[PDB]
């Protein structure tokens, strides 16, 4: 297996400090943070259509750094900049602002309490945190499983998604980060060196939801093909290749009137047949 | 004459067509029909291929009906409908009771947004106006088997549902026709979406109930494109209560675009999980729940 960490970009309540703060966790079974600070119920990661479809889209302009040899979040970070700046993914202006948010403190849910919670915030040309424009919705996640670590395998190597929004964006951007070898970084408090980092930065636009958007990345990094595509890929067009296998063998479930049991477990041929065809080009077996 | 004139995008007249008729809130019966060949004669026809009741029902290569299920839908089958329909043809109450006039209106719009060639508008016509078949004469015709219309594997549902009617349409239900074919000579994939001002009994197309709704998808054969999946979107759009009731008050593409984009926002997707199907499909009756909270209240 494998453990996935989810940090969305937020700003504190009593000091106003914009900083990193985790919002969900992957041990094949997603488990989200709720505002009281405590973990919900682990349950089988959902996608949303539009979080799929953005992930997809600043995929295939992405900019990977396989075999990357850094062992810092600071390296990592200028590295990734630097090759963002290459492939012209953001302007040489913004990577003083960028590189001064990806080195922000990376809280965790133990430090939650002793702050007065997290609230969602944009990045902004200056050194202040803005309040986002767009209409807010709150997590679906924390409305229906927040409302109320052992399994990690010694051998495995976590991965980290970062979620922020900055205003100074023309475009949602995506840096895709595999380490030669995996490191500790300051980011993740659990004892698990890190393989992959996700970074995910764009300005507010419409159909594009960062959560949903760092939940989608979690989640396909949590699915063991991929990541074994992954741990393997040599280029940016084999993760492609595995993320356009990924939405080959997705199930959209269109909304219905009539919600109903039995009309749902109809499509279990349907998910199995998915499940197959999923793990057929995989090395690996189903489990 | 002379001129050939550019067709000019104006919505300065488009109020003078808006009336002020609520439209009845009406049960929807769809009709997926693909386009075929016989072979027997070798002739172009259109043929059931699945319909929508409160389930959906393919017709397997047998001529009998698979099991009903639950309509999921292909990433892909929703980027491409969302792709054609943001440049879709729309002819909204269409004064039209036939099946030819339908088509040439149709086609005489498509030549004015520019989404087909003047060139293709006889070819496509032909197309439009082939014998529309039933399951009952599939067994009568010697079999059926997919083609392509030239200018001169099974469907996953098939192979899972149907290896192994009146009654259940209320009455005042109206028809949704889903025509979906696939033409090498076109440029790009059109969607045609039509609504009659009035439902017709169409003599091409006999269908249980009268003909409100026609939906129109054609292209050439593209990476990501399944027509087949895109008709089945098409029309689990089409039985969705909220679509459609936008659709049946709709005066123009952008409030079916908010509509469907409104569809796309309740929509859930299941990634491949390797826990057990019947827990890992019973998860996502809590997510719906929660998620169509406001959508059908």
């Amino acid at each position: 297996k494998v453990y996935v960490e989810l940090q969305e970009l937020v700003m504190d309540e009593k000091n106003q400090e914009l900083r990193w703060m985790e919002a969900a966790r992957w041990v094949q079974l997603e488990e989200n943070l709720g505002e009281n600070g405590a973990w919900g119920r682990p349950h089988l990661s959902h996608l949303t259509f539009w979080s799929l479809l953005e992930l997809r889209r600043v995929f295939t302009k992405g900019t990977v750094l396989l075999d990357l040899q850094e062992t810092s979040l600071a390296g990592v970070a200028n590295q990734l900049l630097d090759r963002f700046i290459f492939e012209d993914q953001i302007r040489p202006q913004d990577r003083e602002e960028l590189l001064r948010a990806l080195l922000l403190k990376h809280s965790h849910a133990g430090e939650l309490e002793a702050l007065g919670g997290v609230k969602p915030a944009v990045l902004t040309r200056s050194g202040d945190p803005s309040q986002p424009l767009l209409p807010q919705h709150s997590s679906l996640e924390t409305q229906l499983f927040c409302e109320q670590l052992e399994k990690i395998p010694p051998d495995s190597e976590a991965t980290l998604v970062l979620v922020g929004r900055a205003d100074f964006l023309e475009q949602p951007v995506l840096g895709f980060v595999r380490l030669q070898e995996a490191a500790e970084l300051e980011a993740v408090e659990l004892p698990v060196p890190i393989r992959f980092l996700f970074v995910l930065l764009g300005p507010e636009a419409p159909h594009i939801d960062y959560t949903q958007l760092g939940r989608a990345a979690a989640t396909l990094m949590s699915e063991r093909v991929f990541r074994i595509d992954a741990y393997m890929a040599q280029s940016r067009g084999e993760l492609l290749h595995s993320l356009e296998g990924f939405l080959d063998c997705s199930l959209v479930l269109p909304p219905t009137d009539a919600p109903s049991e039995q009309a749902l477990l109809s499509l279990v041929p349907v998910q199995r047949e998915l499940l197959r065809r999923r793990y057929q080009s995989s090395p690996a077996k189903p489990d």
